[PDB]
């Protein structure tokens, strides 16, 4: 068992094909999803030419040891994918069809600069690095790239699984590689973020701008003080679902400029009590009615701003 | 060792069934839950065929090796099952009755819509792929398909396991596939979330509405802040234990609408102060009695409504 | 290697017995512990009897592979235990004497009904599944039963390890099954529970009880409240290390009748405020005063009440 | 193979040493931690005694399977431990040099009645279980028996790691079992508490004792009571970081002791409210000022006796 | 196969090179990382030496059990690497070119010191032991040390992966190890901690200081104390994502020094509203307006002192 040779020079081609079975743990904050798929290959192997009529057998099946086979391995990751040889089947001429069903924890950084309106390119990057003897080269064959109707991937939406077809072939250590980009396109199902964690937050932040309809200092603040203790509780809640990214994403972006929100209303608050101590309630209350619109407005344009940045 | 020939052009029949040992880890979040059984598989091979008489030997015993055994395969796994092949015996008229003992953990997604008072249908999918000399073709033997008495699953009650009999046939990557499907009917015992979260849950809200027979701004906006913090805490706490759904469900719903009481109580409780500080608190006093019946009434409709829409 | 055949027409015996050497991992909320014990196996198979003269030793020792090996397994784990062959001994009789060294997760439901001050009785069911030429049983060696001295289980305490001597002999897919039952009796190591979680429990209702000595409304609405957060605290804490039951826990039942007491304390607390304002202090007053020995009163034969349903 | 036959009829002697390369994982709640180290095994098998003049050669090298090697385990293991074989020198007199690398979860309870100011000693249990033919023994070979400069036990620090050289030789179902214990010995990296459990809970309860500098009942029902919230919070994070011991912990008494702090506080605060309403603010003042001394006081006593029966 | 004998009595130089393929999973707390990579041996064995006339051929290719080749181990590794081999070949002269593929869980310690604008250097540390007929030596390749464009670390930057080209030989148990040191230098990516733990903590340590501008002692305890509690949130989620240091670090010495803040915050709140009910509102006034300037100024000269100390 060594490579087939070349009839002139040419490289060898190994036309592949992944087809998608299953479609679990998405993990965000890992930047990692699992993978249960049909991986496909096919090479011409001329020593492994037959006569049906000698052998009786149109097709013969061989087991992984018995035949020289590619060693495809996955790019990005986490270890060796776990695979189970399907069949192998040889055709007269020497055509070798190999599939094997396999599972793997793909690496594929996320873009969480929208989220959780945000959509995603899953890569799973298919490699064979050149022998000795001769180099090895991929193609797709595109008969043999898919995923059936029920992959599922909870809480996002699939939208396609394709192939660019044109390998990217280089040179590594001292020898040739040739790499495929097999692209899972996915958005998430924002949905659930708005009952569960957008109205949540917006309703404690309005109850906390019922203060601008209060003289009391000390009701004031508890109603400032605590809804920002809530909304801290929402932001850690956040956060803890979330990797640690280098850039400011959409979510993280609106839960900091509630806080300066919180922040210049116990300004409003102080300023407000200390103005009534100081008997001068006409300046307050002047300073409490603008606060009733300017707070509502302020946080409507600034929102405006954002989601415009964004997106 | 390859396919048994067919006599006329007939497809192998593999009579398949599945006998539960165990049922454990039904985790909601993931979808997942792990199996424990026995796998059944049942086909005709005259290759090894025998003269009951002659042979002395009523049946014979065979390694896997020794003999040609079917790729069965489980659809919805993470991983390829875990098997121990406990038995292979074959009848004088060459019947192979194999038997295998496996566990896998089953990706089968959950409809949360009615949660925590839901019923599921777990599936476990078995496949086998057609080979090129000839289609294999799956079957149920319903004498072997059931589950241990002491089968539990915590939190769960296991209404059916049984098996859809007309397999699925069809063409995948130009090879004919026979898939069956296995269903768990389950219901979950919804006991427990009644004195854990619904009843204290309940219990914060009406607290929240004895602000309504007070007239201290100071310690209504205490009453009604603090409980809220205590409804934020129980959503948070249910959200957790619940996968993102693109639905509303039903304990959702609820745990949402309880923030719009919240909220109104609050404007209730600003207006009662607001108009009593206004030197008018006979206006104040029927909106605070009005309240009195309005909350109650309002809750117990909207209730009433969601279960309508809900079951 | 096929099992031995009968003199007459006797079923096999396997004599069996497991000492413990490690326990460990007794989860609550998964309901399993995993075990670290030697698994002896002892049968005669004549066709591997000897003259102890012609072979000048006493015993003879064989590879695994080499010999006929009952296939052993046990039903309530998680996967098939991970074995080390310790030893295999051969007597002039053809008497086997197998040893193995194993490791399982087993699956064992609790009674959570007196929980902190429970009881439990784990059991291990080791099986045998009976073949076409004969039928295997199984037997407990009592000499081979055991545990080792230094066998702890974190915050438990190990009764006993013994074993149901008569094994459960039925049909499971058309072949017989021998199991046999050990059983492993524990009780939990209650006492950090008291002050981790009773005491502190208990001392914050106590607290919540000064309202019944304060006439500020302000001060009572924050005594009450307050504490009934800590308390659902303590709720939470608890019910995240306990499965969900369909029946109510002893500790459950304190749980949530302690709720009761907080809800009955707000109503008592906006009750002697509502009076106060509506100018009676007299009526408000002996409500007080009355309370101060019902809610202590009341408290402490609810407990008796349920000590007696309990245990 | 089979073992060495003895020349009189003493016991096989196997000489061990541990070198420990790695050390991490103790997890204090699981009574756990993780091992990576050489496993060195000595004996003298005659029948691979060799003459080294005519050999040309003075070491002999043997792959596993090519002779017999002692079954060594370990006691207090969670699973069989990983290993991998480096070499087998054999010396012209029949002097086995066997070496290993090894990775196991060793079970090794602890002593946390000092917390966080406690040491350990930690085990590693080698055995021998004796064959049919012969004894085997186990002993120290000092000369190999250590750990690795950079040996680092996160947030412990390594005392000594030593091996008891006289083995427990006893009597395990019907065969003699040699057993050697190597002790690690710890303790814990007690700093880090100090700023981030210790002095946050005294600060708590100091902040609590500002009460008796106020005559707010209001005011001083918050102070008290949200300063035992906070507490509440520290006490559940040290128990999650700890396994359920059957004893009083240091920490465990402290944490505990302070909740009677809070409490009597609480009754102090509400006795000074209930005079000062009942008119009698003289004996409320004296009071305060009694509990200004008394509190502390009994604080750094209760304390310091707490201290001596601990340590 | 036997290690390859030496021409003189040199020891023998095995050329290596790591070339990183993915980075994933830096968990502080476990102060680990895992790694996949390329792991290139090259050492030189004349009894594998060919004439490439004769044999016409320039390379051959062996399978590993083929021929000699060293036993290469992490030493700082949880478990021995998962391998693949991907190829072997050998020129004329008979150098060994070998090449795996490898995944790993590295320990490798971390200095928490200037958390979280800290640089870290991970190694990976290659060993070699030296077998009796020969000494083997490490070497570092630099054709073959490197890492691809998109080896990304989340959250971490990296600058630099280098070998330390001269191994750390020594004696181990009598026999010479040879050591080589890989350096991964990563600095992490602070941005992310601005907007979600320090700027929060500084604008709720802001908040407290608005009691100096208030006479409101009710009011000011909850200010304070409230604030308090969120600092003790922000202190436990900063705590839990860090692993217990022996030393201070830079964010540990901020969280702490806030205590510090809050502390003397509560005496002033007491010490004002003290003098305020003994009737010198004089004495407290200045106290009061001299903390308003006090509290920043003495918080930013902290800072600059600590920011010196840890920078
Ligand atoms: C709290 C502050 C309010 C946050 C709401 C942000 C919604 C948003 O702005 O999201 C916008 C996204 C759509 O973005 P997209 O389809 O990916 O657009 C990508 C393509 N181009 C042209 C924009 C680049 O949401 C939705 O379709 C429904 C949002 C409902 C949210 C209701 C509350
Ligand atoms: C807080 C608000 C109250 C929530 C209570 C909802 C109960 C409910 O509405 O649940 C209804 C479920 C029964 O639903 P089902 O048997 O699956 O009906 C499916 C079939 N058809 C005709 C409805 C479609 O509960 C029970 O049997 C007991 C509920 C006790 C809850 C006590 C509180
Ligand atoms: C908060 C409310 C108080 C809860 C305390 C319940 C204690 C209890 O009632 O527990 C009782 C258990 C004993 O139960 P048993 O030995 O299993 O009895 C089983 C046999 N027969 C006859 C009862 C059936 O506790 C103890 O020995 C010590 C309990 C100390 C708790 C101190 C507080
Ligand atoms: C909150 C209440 C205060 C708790 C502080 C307890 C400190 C202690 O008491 O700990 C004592 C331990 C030393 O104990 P050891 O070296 O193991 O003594 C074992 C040997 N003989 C004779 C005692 C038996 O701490 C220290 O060296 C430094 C403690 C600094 C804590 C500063 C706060
Ligand atoms: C809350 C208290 C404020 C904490 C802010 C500390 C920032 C700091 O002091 O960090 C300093 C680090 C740079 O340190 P370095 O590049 O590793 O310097 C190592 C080399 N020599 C000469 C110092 C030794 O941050 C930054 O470049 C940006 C910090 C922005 C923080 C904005 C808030
Ligand atoms: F700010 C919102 F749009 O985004 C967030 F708050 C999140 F994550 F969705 F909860
Ligand atoms: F019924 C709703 F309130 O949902 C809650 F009860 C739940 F989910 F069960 F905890
Ligand atoms: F109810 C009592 F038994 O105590 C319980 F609440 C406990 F111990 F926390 F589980
Ligand atoms: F009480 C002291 F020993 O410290 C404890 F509170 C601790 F370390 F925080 F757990
Ligand atoms: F405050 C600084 F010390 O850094 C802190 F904010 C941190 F690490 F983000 F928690």
């Amino acid at each position: 068992v060594s490579p087939p040779p070349p009839i002139a020079d040419e490289p060898l081609t190994v036309n592949t094909g992944i087809y998608l079975i299953e479609c679990y743990s998405l993990d965000d904050k890992a930047e990692t999803f699992k993978v249960n798929a049909f991986l496909s290959l096919s090479w011409k192997d001329r020593r492994l030419a037959f006569d049906p009529v000698r052998s009786g057998v149109r097709v013969k099946t061989y087991e992984p040891e018995a035949i020289w086979i590619p060693e495809i391995r996955f790019v990005n990751v986490e270890n060796a994918r776990d695979a189970d040889v399907v069949d192998i089947s040889v055709s007269p001429d020497g055509t070798v069809q190999y599939l094997e069903r396999f599972s793997a924890r793909v690496l594929s950084p996320l873009d969480f600069r929208r989220y959780p309106f945000d959509s995603q390119t899953l890569h799973i990057y298919l490699i064979v690095r050149s022998v000795d003897t001769r180099n090895i080269v991929l193609a797709v064959d595109l008969e043999k790239v898919g995923k059936n109707d029920d992959v599922f991937l909870t809480g996002w939406d699939i939208e396609s699984f394709t192939a660019v077809v044109k390998p990217a072939n280089f040179a590594l250590e001292d020898r040739l590689e040739s790499k495929l980009d097999y692209q899972l396109r996915i958005s998430r199902q924002y949905f659930s973020y708005i009952p569960n964690i957008i109205l949540p937050m917006l309703f404690i932040l309005f109850i906390s701008w019922t203060a601008f309809w209060s003289t009391s200092y000390e009701a004031n603040v508890t109603l400032v003080v605590s809804t920002l203790i809530a909304h801290i509780a929402f932001n850690i809640l956040v956060e803890t679902n979330l990797p640690k990214t280098p850039y400011m994403t959409y979510t993280g972006a609106i839960i900091f400029m509630i806080y300066l929100f919180y922040f210049v209303a116990v300004i409003e608050v102080t300023v407000q009590h200390y103005l009534k101590v100081e008997s001068q309630p006409a300046r307050a209350a002047s300073i409490t009615r603008a606060s009733r619109i300017a707070f509502p407005v302020v946080f409507l344009l600034a929102n405006i701003i954002l989601a415009f940045l964004f997106f």
